[PDB]
């Protein structure tokens, strides 16, 4: 398993999480440098577990679905708390065995998050703080703020280790919250893109086959079109395969 404790946590010990949570992911070899995920996996050998403490060492247990980076749900006591959604049902079978299984009323997708959480990602904000609450809101299952929780502990977990630069943003949001910038909501959306792309590029001069847009650090669109972006050599870790 991997582990992030807020209690004594640092800019370098955050790095250090999101490090061990990247090497816990299996691949199939890289693709220009960047871990290609595996394309299936079986049984509990699909699922990494993240185990997150608050400030007063309050702990959940996250299950990471290895093939997508996707939250499947969380234990806490002897409750687990399962996403509305098929590959989530999957994943009840074979982690958090002998725990009571609550399914969640939302699948774990970003847009029903919104809804039930009645906020879009971009307004809510994200840092070290935000993570504290969210680890507080699981662990005492306050079902009318769990998705909030949810989409915060996504962006600053698996966005985080998908992209060096949601890593940073996390970093930066350390000691006061903030909304997540233009540029993290871009490459959550287009990371399965990038993913896709990336790898259509290694038998075409490193070219994409379709471009893919971004923002930067001021909200402008940038169009990405092959393997020499800094979003290909010094951002992305992961490639959904
Ligand atoms: C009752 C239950 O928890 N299982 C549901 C299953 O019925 C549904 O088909 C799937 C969404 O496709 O999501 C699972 O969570
Ligand atoms: C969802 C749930 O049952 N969480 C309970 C929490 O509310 C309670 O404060 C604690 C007592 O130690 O046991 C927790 O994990």
């Amino acid at each position: 398993d991997v582990s992030f404790s807020l209690s004594g946590s640092s800019s370098t010990s955050y790095s250090k999480f999101i490090g061990a949570l990247r090497k816990a992911l299996p691949s199939n070899g890289t693709v220009y440098n960047i871990t290609l995920l595996l394309s299936s996996a079986s049984g509990a050998s699909r699922y990494t577990l993240m185990k997150l403490s608050n400030y007063d060492g309050k702990a959940i247990t996250v299950a990471i679905d290895v093939t997508n980076v996707y939250i499947m749900g969380y234990l806490v006591n002897s409750t687990s708390y399962f996403f509305n959604e098929s590959d989530a049902k999957l994943a009840s079978q074979y982690v958090f065995a002998g725990s009571t299984i609550v399914t969640l009323p939302y699948s774990g997708n970003y847009e029903k998050l919104q809804t039930a959480a009645g906020k879009i990602r971009e307004k809510i904000p994200l840092g070290f703080p935000a993570l504290d609450s969210a680890i507080t809101t699981l662990f005492h299952y306050d079902s009318t703020a769990a998705a909030a929780a949810f989409l915060v502990i996504i962006q600053t977990t698996a966005e985080s280790s998908r992209f060096k630069y949601i890593e940073g943003q996390i970093i930066m949001r350390i000691s006061k919250n903030g909304v997540p910038s233009l540029a993290t909501i871009s490459l959550e959306n287009e990371w399965s893109a990038l993913s896709k792309q990336i790898q259509l590029a290694q038998t075409n001069n490193g070219t994409f086959k379709t471009p893919v847009v971004i923002m930067d650090a001021g909200g402008q669109r940038v169009e990405i079109g092959n393997v020499g972006s800094k979003v290909v050599t010094k951002n992305i870790q992961l490639l959904l395969n």
